DNA sequence: CGTACGCAGTTCGCG
DNA sequence: CGCGAACTGCG
């Protein structure tokens, strides 16, 4: 098996290192052969001559170009010409990069900006976490003494717990009574000893929670001003931090340093992304949480320090419980897509999409068109296009509806149309797929570069989709749903790569066609189901609708829908599906993108209501359910109130616990970029100005206090909430979290 | 580093 | 006030 991949200079020579576990025995392999290169396209070869000669400077020592190679490569299915121009390291190449294409009789470069490391594997055609090895698993979590104020790993660290198959452990410098507990002198020596332990068990793979932006960070500062030698790495190496635009990542040589936090945001959606919840969500067990300033006063103190090792301990095992379910989803995710789990785990859609594209198109001789410009950024950011088709609903209560969704309407109607950059408006073809609305042709007389890469992606998909059914346990089938909606995201991806300004393959009229064709699909088969079978479409969005037949029971609404579904799906060409996604007893449709239904087996059904968005308290989110469980299945408006007056006048008595008060909102940029300030952005503000790291993504969570005028003026951190020192906003609560929620339900 | 558009809903400043 | 803008998140 292939964990990682980087390169060592030796002599002024690359040298690729293979890190691989191989008969349960971790080895590293050593490639002095690859030779760093990317192309040139020229208005004459007679400048060959003249292109060789070309030189720069790279920290003292000049540059040339090694060897040139004249090849022939296909740019978007077109025959093209380019030289292979090669180089001694890989780091001369952007300091010759620009000043090569700025040579007058070259037309353009490309391939010139993917890592040498990456470039190893897509050139040998090596796939990471591939075979039957069992890697080694270890979590570490860290306890860190704070004051309101101090500097980044000012404090030192109070203990370092680890867990893996063997049970989990706390080190500490501080006598503690706990059989887990193993007591030592100084915090250097603690943190000696915990590198001891990672040296003698020797993990393939470090689980951490947010480690990427903390614990290794941490742990680095703590060891320069201790004087310590944190060689995490399986070569002797300390562990190396990057930046990755507003959030950093920590890469450990020889091992896969797995943060369990950009994984399960992507994987997740939550209100609050706390160690403490994500546990709950996953596993449906409750995880104490022990706040900084406790620990601080149990350590100065001396008194409570058991309470805390049990959480320290508890931050490791519930790492090390949670990293090891999430891992064998990215070992696959790594698998489809190409790249390492650690380079995968931490990436979005746009390089998902784009590694794996980079891999297939050298294996087709493929040139990759480059990465924009800061301009072509810029132009393809304001540029936009038609998106879905979402109908005013049908007010009022219906009865015995009928959910009916498209498969994979997006990528059914890529690989169904031939959409592709090297398919569009393609000359001299016999065949072609005309988009409506856009009117952009497409070829179809080969498949295309993207559309041939698209169909594998799918029945991955429908692999784990019949998996879940076959899985009766609830937690695998939990994991397993994550999985697909995984896949089913990284599939839909390839239509917004089409339109994402930092694409390769950027193609505008590409993303317009499949929003083209999803409209156009979603409005015929509204109107077919209407007029010949007498259905009643009330609610539609971009690929499905809700529809009943009126006055029909519900077994024949049921019957007329399977029976529309194989008249509908013998029209529709090619991978174009129809699908029955569920009946339900009575729906609300109270707007746009809001609704709410009730199936046979009680159940409620929702969505973009209150009670799932986070920016709502759970005070609101726990009325909602209870006003929607006695609209639609008790079916009485009258109690429906009766409940809202009990919570409201609960709020006025100051009766409902802070923890049901609390709302949470996203930062999404820098917070000197915010032009208008909310209550969020002022909580989010006051934490950066005291000390506290606030980074892009970061969840505000705060509570609104008694007061008046601006909500964020009387906005705390849920943190700094004390009940004997603060009441919150009774009012507030009221009239703006409980009511408005409620009241445009009530509206019917 | 950074998939797409559509759109309901809130906070804030202000005339 | 309540529109207009900034802002978020869901589907
Ligand atoms: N995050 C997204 N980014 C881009 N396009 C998307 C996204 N989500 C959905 N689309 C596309 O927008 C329309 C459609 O959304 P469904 O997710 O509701 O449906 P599937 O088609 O995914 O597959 P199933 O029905 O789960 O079997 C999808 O093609
Ligand atoms: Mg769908």
């Amino acid at each position: 098996m292939i964990l990682d991949t980087d390169y060592i200079t030796e002599d002024g020579k690359p040298v690729i290192r293979i890190f691989k576990k191989e008969n349960g025995e971790f080895k590293i392999e050593y490639d002095r052969t690859f030779e760093p290169y990317f192309y040139a396209l020229l208005k004459d070869d007679s400048a060959i001559e003249e292109v060789k000669k070309i030189t720069a400077e790279r920290h003292g020592t000049v540059v040339t170009v090694k060897r040139v190679e004249k090849v022939q490569k296909k740019f978007l299915g077109r025959p093209v010409e380019v030289w292979k121009l090669y180089f001694t390291h890989p780091q001369d190449v952007p300091a010759i990069r620009d000043r090569i294409r700025a040579h007058p009789a070259v037309v353009d470069i490309y391939e010139y900006d993917i890592p040498f490391a990456k470039r190893y594997l897509i050139d040998k055609g090596l796939i990471p976490m591939e075979g039957d090895e069992e890697l080694t698993m270890l979590a570490f979590a860290i306890a860190t003494l704070y004051h309101e104020g101090e500097e980044f790993a000012e404090g030192p660290i109070l203990m370092i717990s680890y867990a893996d198959e063997e049970g989990a452990r706390v080190i500490t410098w501080k006598n503690v009574d706990l059989p887990y507990v193993d007591v030592v002198s100084t915090e250097r020596e603690m943190i000696k000893r915990f590198l001891r332990v990672v040296k003698e068990k020797d993990p393939d793979v470090l689980i951490t929670y947010n480690g990427d932006n903390f614990d290794f960070a941490y742990l680095k500062k703590r060891c320069e001003k201790l004087g310590i030698n944190f060689a995490l790495g399986r070569d002797g190496s300390e562990p190396k931090i990057q930046r990755m635009g507003d959030r950093f990542a920590v890469e450990v040589k020889g091992r896969i340093h797995f943060d369990l936090y950009p994984v399960i945001r992507r994987t997740i959606n939550l209100p609050t992304y706390t160690l403490e919840a994500v546990y709950e969500a996953v596993f449906g067990k409750p995880k104490e949480k022990v706040y900084a300033e406790e620990i601080a006063q149990a350590w100065e103190t001396g008194e409570g320090l058991e309470r805390v090792a049990r959480y320290s301990m508890e931050d490791a095992k519930v790492t090390y419980e949670l990293g090891k379910e999430f891992l064998p989803m990215e070992a696959q995710l790594s698998r489809l897509v190409g790249h390492p789990l650690w380079d995968v785990s931490r990436s979005s859609t746009g390089n998902l999409v784009e590694w794996y594209l980079l891999r297939k198109a050298y294996e087709r001789n493929e040139l990759a068109p480059n990465k924009p410009d800061e301009r072509e950024y810029e132009r393809r950011l304001r540029e936009s296009y038609a998106g879905g088709y979402v109908k005013e609903p049908e007010k009022g209560l219906w009865e015995n509806i009928v959910y009916l969704d498209f498969r994979s309407l997006y990528p059914s109607i890529i690989i169904t149309h031939n959409v592709s950059p090297d398919t569009l408006n393609r000359e001299g073809c016999k065949e072609y797929d005309v988009a409506p609305q856009v009117g952009h042709r497409f070829c179809k007389d080969f498949p295309g570069f993207i559309p041939s890469l698209l169909g594998d992606l799918l029945e991955e998909r429908q692999k784990i989709k019949r998996k879940m059914k076959a899985t009766v346990d609830l937690l695998e089938k939990k994991l397993l749903d994550y999985r697909q909606r995984r896949i089913k995201i990284l599939a839909s991806g390839y239509y917004g790569y089409y339109g994402y300004a930092r694409a390769r393959w950027y193609c505008k009229e590409c993303a317009e066609s499949v929003t083209a064709w999803g409209r156009q699909y979603i409005e015929t088969t509204i109107r077919e189901i209407e007029e010949k079978f007498g259905f009643k479409v009330l609610y539609a969005d971009t690929d499905g609708f809700f529809a009943p037949i009126h006055g029909a029971d519900a077994e024949t609404v049921k019957k007329k829908a399977k029976e529309f579904l194989d008249y509908i799906n013998a029209k529709l060409p090619g991978l174009l599906e129809l699908e029955y996604e569920g009946f339900y007893k009575r729906g609300f449709f109270v707007t746009k993108k809001k609704y709410a239904v009730i199936d046979e087996e009680d159940k409620i059904t929702t969505g973009g209501l209150e009670i799932v968005r986070r920016g709502w308290s759970e005070i609101a989110k726990e009325t909602q359910a209870r006003v929607l469980e006695a609209l639609l299945k008790d079916g009485d408006v009258e109690k429906a109130v009766r409940i809202v007056k009990e919570v409201t006048e609960k709020l006025s008595k100051y009766e409902v616990p802070p923890e049901k008060l609390v709302i949470h909102e996203q930062i999404t940029r820098d917070l000197r970029d915010y032009k208008a300030t909310g209550p969020h952005v002022a909580v989010a503000k006051r934490l950066a100005a005291r000390g506290v790291k606030i980074r892009p993504g970061t969840v505000i969570s705060y509570i609104v206090l008694k007061g008046s005028g601006r909500i964020g003026d009387r906005a705390i951190s849920f943190d700094e909430f004390d009940p004997a020192k603060h009441k919150y906003d009774a009012e507030y609560y009221i009239e703006n979290q409980v009511l408005p929620p409620v009241e445009r339900i009530l509206r019917a």
